[PDB]
């Protein structure tokens, strides 16, 4: 059943890559950067679930589904690029709080793979650290970057909220499962997580994009 | 036999190296970014297939020679872009293109590896994988990049259409001696393969930059 | 010892990114960039060695322990004090990305023939640990020839700056081959605590030291 929901998984990326490809051939208003993220997020975490659906991605140690820790330190940053850019649709870049959100990124995901690799009380120092990344990625969401959307007129800002929201609401539910599955306290089974990193991931990546480029393109008009 | 080779290999980047040095000292009207890059892919692959000649990027799982992909994975990304300042050469860039390249070839690179330390059809899925990148990265650059350098004048669309053929040429005999040889088929020897991915990366990497900033040096006014 | 030492490191690591970040929310003309590059370094090489103190940053090999979690740090961290170095010289001028991302080339592949050093035996060790000084040695040269000539095309007062900042990160990082080659990775005349506490101290001055000079450098170029 894990191969298969994967192989699906994968399919899914691949669908949702060729759908953001065929919005790009008519940009209306949306710069290509923008076209390219959406793209590069499913085709990289499709990749990286192909190998799981092939018994690669993976490795006894508990199973630790590394290929997810390789899929998010690139998929995740790219995402808060996306959601950066859309701030600052219509104003002047701040590449500076894009690279800041990015390094935070990184960071958040190599802690998460760290505590993975740990036991007992170390464990929770990594996942803590990794949390921690999460909040102050929150707070510059809702803070200083919702501001630049704000700078950037009504109707832009409203996207930029209603992305923000989406983003967040789904972002906090990894480290809340990761914490309750097998990587943490052990209450939830493998095969619940397992659905929950393939359905979650549907939803914040190509879910997040479809939403996020209609609403830029409906700007255009 | 394989390390005096690997050594030769390196000395010939390290020459490649220089020369593009000397070069950039009197640069005609060429940007020191292509310079940088031109002296960055050989200095790299000569450290990699060093490391092979010490006997150190390689294991055994068939000789896996490992550290030909933490070359390319850094010398292959760096060669597009040389690619597509050409195309853009005198004009306006387009990063984003520059950078789907990128994407393309680094994922290219990686698939190649999981292939080789891969077994049976799950090898041939990630072969397969590889091959779709290299054919889109063809596709863009025959398609929009060579538009861009058309937008650039006849002098150098010319010059663009003459590297971009070089590039083709070569990377598309990677993935058919790698397919050919112990990582794939088996139909040809280790050695074979080694003296393929000894003389190819010469005229892929040396090769190609001579050609590449002669072409532009060439476009220089007085 | 060790462990006890790593976690002081840490903590100090963090003292500086928050003095930093103070510092950020009024910047007296100095970019976010350089603010961000200043946070980054300590942050990163405080996570680095807060591994080590857990016992997680190291590994036996050689009967030698590498302490593997310093080359994660400097990998990252020299990169971005490069950055700032470059950033510096060119501080009221135009930016040349070319010489900065050179130094950026450079100085990653020099972290990285330390590893591949520590991780060789015989002859093999000193071919990499050579073409990392060579690298280092290249890095200098950028630093007082073409980048402090940036620098002097900025000013008198830039270039002054520069020039104090250009001699500190270069006395401190001529240390660590020095270091490294004297330590168990190399001809084993030095101590393992000996190499640890070298190891934490010229790292405190190579990453929080030098952006406080750096940065009130800068800073003090501001009129208010
Ligand atoms: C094993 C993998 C190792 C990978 C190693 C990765 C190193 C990360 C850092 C790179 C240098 C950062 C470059 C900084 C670019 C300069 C920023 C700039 O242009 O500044 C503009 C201005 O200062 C703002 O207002
Ligand atoms: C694990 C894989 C890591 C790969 C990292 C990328 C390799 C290096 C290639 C980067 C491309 C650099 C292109 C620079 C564009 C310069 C454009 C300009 O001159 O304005
Ligand atoms: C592919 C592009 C990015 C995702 C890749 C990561 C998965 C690689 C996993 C390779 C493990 C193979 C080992 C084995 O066959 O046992
Ligand atoms: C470890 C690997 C981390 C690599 C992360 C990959 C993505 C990182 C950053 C993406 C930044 C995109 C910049 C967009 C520029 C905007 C524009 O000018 O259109
Ligand atoms: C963990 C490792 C992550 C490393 C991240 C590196 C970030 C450093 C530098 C970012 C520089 C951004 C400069 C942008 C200037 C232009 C602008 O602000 O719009
Ligand atoms: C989950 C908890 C953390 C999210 C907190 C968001 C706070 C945003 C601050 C808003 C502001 O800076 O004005
Ligand atoms: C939808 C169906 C409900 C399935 C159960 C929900 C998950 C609870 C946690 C667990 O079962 O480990
Ligand atoms: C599995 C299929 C993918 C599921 C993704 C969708 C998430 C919700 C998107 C809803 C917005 C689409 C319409 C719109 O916003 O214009
Ligand atoms: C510098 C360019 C990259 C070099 C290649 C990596 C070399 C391989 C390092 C592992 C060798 C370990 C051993 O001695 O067996
Ligand atoms: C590796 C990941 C590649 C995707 C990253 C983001 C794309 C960044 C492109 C920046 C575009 C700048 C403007 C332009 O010249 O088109
Ligand atoms: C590590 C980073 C790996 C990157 C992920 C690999 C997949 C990326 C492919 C994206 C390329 C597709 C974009 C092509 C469209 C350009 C055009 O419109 O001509
Ligand atoms: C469409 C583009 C895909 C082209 C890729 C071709 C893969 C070559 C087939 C692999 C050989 C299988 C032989 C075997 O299984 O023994
Ligand atoms: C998913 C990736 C798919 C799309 C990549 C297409 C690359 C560019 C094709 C344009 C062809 C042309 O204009 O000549
Ligand atoms: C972010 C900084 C990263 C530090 C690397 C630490 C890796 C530790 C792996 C665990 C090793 C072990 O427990 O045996
Ligand atoms: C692993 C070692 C190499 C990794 C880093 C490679 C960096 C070299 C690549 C590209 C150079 C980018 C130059 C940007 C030019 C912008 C214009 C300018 O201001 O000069
Ligand atoms: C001992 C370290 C070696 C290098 C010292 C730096 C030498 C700088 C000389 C070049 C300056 C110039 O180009 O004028
Ligand atoms: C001042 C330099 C300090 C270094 C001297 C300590 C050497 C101790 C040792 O050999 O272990
Ligand atoms: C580059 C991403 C490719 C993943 C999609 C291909 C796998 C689909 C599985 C269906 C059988
Ligand atoms: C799964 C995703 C496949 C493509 C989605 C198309 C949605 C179009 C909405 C209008
Ligand atoms: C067995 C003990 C489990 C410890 C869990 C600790 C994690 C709590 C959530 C993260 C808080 C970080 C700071 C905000
Ligand atoms: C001004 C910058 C100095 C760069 C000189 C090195 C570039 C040539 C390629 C490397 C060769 C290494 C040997 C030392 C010269
Ligand atoms: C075991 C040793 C592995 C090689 C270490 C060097 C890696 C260089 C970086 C590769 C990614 C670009
Ligand atoms: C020696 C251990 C094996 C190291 C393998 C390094 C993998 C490098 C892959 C680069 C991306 C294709
Ligand atoms: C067992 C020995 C077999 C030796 C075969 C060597 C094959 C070399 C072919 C290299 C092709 C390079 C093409 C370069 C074009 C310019
Ligand atoms: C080594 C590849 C071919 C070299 C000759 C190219 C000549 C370019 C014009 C000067
Ligand atoms: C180091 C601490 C930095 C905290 C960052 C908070 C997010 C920005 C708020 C404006
Ligand atoms: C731990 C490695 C990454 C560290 C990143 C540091 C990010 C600092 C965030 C600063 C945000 C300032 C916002 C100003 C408004
Ligand atoms: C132990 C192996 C994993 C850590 C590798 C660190 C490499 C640092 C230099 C790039
Ligand atoms: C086992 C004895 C070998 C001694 C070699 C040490 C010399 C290394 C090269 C030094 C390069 C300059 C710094
Ligand atoms: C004035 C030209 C540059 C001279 C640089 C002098 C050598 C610096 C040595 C750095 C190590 C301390
Ligand atoms: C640019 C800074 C380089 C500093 C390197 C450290 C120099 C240490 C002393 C030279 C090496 C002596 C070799 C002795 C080998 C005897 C066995
Ligand atoms: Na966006
Ligand atoms: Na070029
Ligand atoms: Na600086």
């Amino acid at each position: 059943m894990i191969s298969i929901l994967h192989y699906g998984y994968s399919f899914i990326m691949l669908l949702g890559a060729l759908y953001f490809y065929l919005l790009s051939k008519d940009p209306k208003g949306v710069p290509a950067s923008e076209y390219l993220i959406a793209m590069v997020i499913p085709l990289w975490s499709g990749a990286a679930y192909l190998s799981i659906a092939l018994g690669q991605g993976l490795f006894q140690y508990t199973t630790i589904y590394y290929a997810r820790y390789i899929d998010w330190v690139i998929s995740t940053p790219l995402l808060l690029a996306a959601l950066a850019l859309t701030a600052m649709f219509g104003g002047k870049k701040n590449l500076t709080l894009l690279f800041s959100l990015v390094a935070l990124d990184v960071f958040m995901i190599i802690t998460g793979f760290v505590a993975d690799l740990s036991i007992g009380t170390t464990k929770y120092i990594w996942y803590s650290l990794g949390v921690i990344a999460l909040i102050i990625i929150l707070v510059i969401t809702f803070g200083p970057l919702r501001r630049i959307a704000l700078s950037n007129g009504t109707r832009l800002a409203r996207h930029y909220t209603r992305v923000a929201i989406y983003l967040s609401a789904l972002w906090v539910c990894y480290p809340t499962a990761w914490l309750l599955g097998p990587s943490g306290l052990g209450l939830a089974q493998e095969l619940t997580e397992v659905l929950v990193f393939i359905i979650l991931p549907i939803f914040s990546k190509v879910g997040f994009s479809i939403v996020d480029l209609h609403g830029l393109r409906k700007l255009h008009q």
